[PDB]
């Protein structure tokens, strides 16, 4: 219903330990702009585009979940950029694009399960950001105002 939905946020660290431990970087931006979602933009994983500061474009994916930890009925969103970056970017800008839907979160019985459908979940996201439709979000305004 609301996708593609665009929108831009400092890079804030998070809590527990970071997936970057899988070599699966995740990155925050601030609870008001996951406060700022529309309803129908539902939990589950994502897929689209993403740049940093005055960066390129890079394909990306995004997993939308409940927070457990405030009150009310709050969500979180953490982004997983398909690009090696030299240096974290704390505190840089992040701009997405989410443009299509992968799957509803689920369980999993071990880190194994886990870890194989974040990997198998980011290569089904690159082979769908290639369909014309998708490709050409890319190069929206909405990224060519942050260079
Ligand atoms: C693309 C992607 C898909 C994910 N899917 C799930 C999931 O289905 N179930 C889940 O419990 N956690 C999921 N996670 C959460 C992942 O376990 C999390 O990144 C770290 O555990 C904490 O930042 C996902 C994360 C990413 C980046
Ligand atoms: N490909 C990438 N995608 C997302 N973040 C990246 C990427 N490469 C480097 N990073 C850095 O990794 C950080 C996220 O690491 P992570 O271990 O998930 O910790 P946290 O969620 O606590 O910030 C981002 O804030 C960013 O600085
Ligand atoms: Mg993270």
């Amino acid at each position: 219903r609301h996708l593609p939905y665009f929108c831009r946020g400092q890079v804030v660290r998070g809590f527990g330990r970071g997936s970057k431990q899988l070599g699966i970087p995740t990155a925050n931006f601030p609870e008001q702009v996951v406060d700022n979602l529309p309803a129908d933009i539902s939990t589950g994983i994502y897929y689209g585009w993403a740049s940093v500061g005055s960066g390129d474009v890079h394909k990306m994916v995004v997993s939308i979940g409940w927070n457990p930890y405030y009150k009310n009925t709050k969500k979180s969103m953490e982004t997983h950029i398909m690009h090696t970056f030299k240096e974290d970017f704390y505190g840089e800008i992040l701009n997405v694009a989410i443009v299509g839907y992968l799957r509803p979160e689920k369980n999993f019985d071990s880190l194994e399960s886990l870890i194989s459908a974040i990997q198998g979940d980011i290569e089904e996201a690159k082979k769908r950001l290639e369909l014309p439709e998708y490709l050409k979000i890319k190069e929206d305004n909405f990224f060519q105002v942050s260079k």
